[PDB]
């Protein structure tokens, strides 16, 4: 939903690499929530916000 409230604004490299991530575990510790804002050189709520997103994309109810 990037069409109605704009905030995950993000690149294909970007989301690639939480993608991967997010495969091996759909969850974020606090290492890799600052590594990969450093690392891409995103914002950490940025970051957790997107994890918990995709999260919810899995676990409806």
């Amino acid at each position: 939903m990037d069409e109605k409230r704009p905030r995950t604004a993000f690149s294909s490299e970007q989301l690639a690499r939480l993608k991967r991530e997010f495969n091996e575990n759909r969850y974020l510790t606090e290492r890799r929530r600052q590594q990969l804002s450093s690392e891409l050189g995103l914002n950490e709520a940025q970051i957790k916000i997107w994890f918990q997103n995709k999260r919810a994309k899995i676990k409806k109810s």
